[PDB]
């Protein structure tokens, strides 16, 4: 019976987002977190960043036929959260054994030679309390880099470091 | 030092803020909250806004001589909160009655003839949400609007308009 | 590197354990080999012991919130061994210095004031043999009692008094 | 201001502590507060108590190698505190996703079939009442026994029983 506000998401709608075809859930709560990247174009305004937000959905719907943005949440530069599957819907992020498991933000970016902004930092992490909040993750979640799952660069040298040092990273 | 959460709040230093050098508390737990808008210029990317509370905060300090920018958190257009002076530090925008017992937060342009963006309103009743579960704000604070507190056309027709709809009300 | 089936070991399914939610793995051959104990209350048949280590998940699981019970087997008073997150998966049992370099056996019960059974004391040390068959174990691994490791009463009196005795002990 | 005015207690010369190596540290103000026993045997006068402080260090440094006793710190039952790695340091008490969000405290001895002396209890609550005094602990910090977040009898039945009890105890 828990159903006090948590965050700030831009909504689906708001970056005007195709409408998901996704239906398979995940349990709650969910116990890990994957960080990625998506190695694309960074942008650092609400309005650079709904197009981002929309150009790798597309690109994920349009040309790798998913149901959906591969992730559950995405971060822009600007410091706020974009809406992707959500805390309910399994995405499609890190693999076949990952994804039934976990909730995978993204950074939209590419960070390998870049750090993300400490408001991205910030927006990302605000958004793992809600989860935690809203009983989407488990207290004690654990965060893991995509590389850390699979075989990528993904998150990027540098963002990957940054996160090594958050509270909750597990190897 | 601190594990940056409770709503995203973009941080003192980070807008480039002169230091504070108020030392009048305020008393955890507060019931009223007073919504204004500047009366400035808007600004919606985080580079423009950061200047903006600059500017706010200088037009407080240099000219009206006070000790530091008015207002407890500005919300810009481009959806991030802005930390005035916190949930600790008793503010100075609406007179001596309501500054001692009441939480300002303003939002950075005129709202006569326009509303400021749905982010903005969300990062505003996001920021009193994590007000509560600090202590901040008491779990069921009041919300007034400017003109319902002083003589102002703050915040602004089109603002004052929403406010009224939202949840915790009391004029 | 043979076909040996060696160690009658009775399942998950068999025990009827949750399903595991660990993903963390050990890398084989392990060097290390800790034994505790439950320091709970025992069981002497394969009926109680299934209940037993069901009993023990359940405090692992649903009251500490972990991915699954700590030990990699545990040993029963009726002379059987059941599999806990088994020879591949790193388990939580001694910490995070021995846990990514060992496998950790726990006997079901509180042994400061009684040895285990012969049959447990031949469960153990068959397992052992088996793991280092399946090559599992380093051919020359050392074991060692939990109090060794972290400070604990574990493995309990009695039976630290048996393990130090072991061919494979080490201080 | 009401002047801090806490604590009487016995610091690591008098009781004759080796040397700390520990460096890592913990960032106030901390929220938990993780209650165990040494679960090993009592002390009911000062040079008694400060005798174990020094055992239980050298059992957690000579045998296990660690850069210094694990709890922030001792009740003895002659009713007085020892500093252990106090208020700062993070300590090597309850497992890696406590210790570093947590004050370890620990009662010498072994509470399971007995509590320790009103005087003991009184040491501890005016412990803690102290390090949110000093600001080193929320002032809504949460107790938690040690077998909440570890698998452990610790801190012994009826302490355990006691604790359930406290003001700040959260489960
Ligand atoms: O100051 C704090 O540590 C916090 C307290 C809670 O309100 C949390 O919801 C917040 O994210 C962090």
């Amino acid at each position: 019976e828990d159903p006090p506000a948590c965050g700030s998401i831009v909504p689906r709608r708001e970056w005007r987002a195709l409408a998901s075809e996704c239906r398979e859930r995940l349990t709650r709560p969910v116990r890990y977190v994957v960080v990625s990247h998506t190695a694309g174009s960074h942008c650092d305004t609400p309005a650079s960043c709904a197009q981002q937000a929309q150009n790798v959905q597309s690109y994920h719907v349009r040309n790798l036929g998913w149901c959906d943005v591969g992730y559950n949440f995405l971060i822009g530069e600007d410091g706020l959260v974009y809406e992707g599957r959500g805390w309910n819907i399994k995405g499609a992020h890190a693999g076949p054994t990952w994804n039934p498991i976990s909730i995978g933000i993204s950074f939209m970016g590419n960070y390998m030679n870049r750090v993300p902004p400490p408001r991205a930092l910030r927006a990302a992490q605000n958004l793992l309390a809600c989860g935690v909040a809203l009983g989407a993750l488990r207290s004690n979640y654990e965060v893991k880099g995509h590389r850390d799952v699979q075989p990528t660069l993904s998150p990027g040298d540098r963002l990957y470091e940054i996160i090594q040092t958050w509270s909750h990273y597990r190897a």
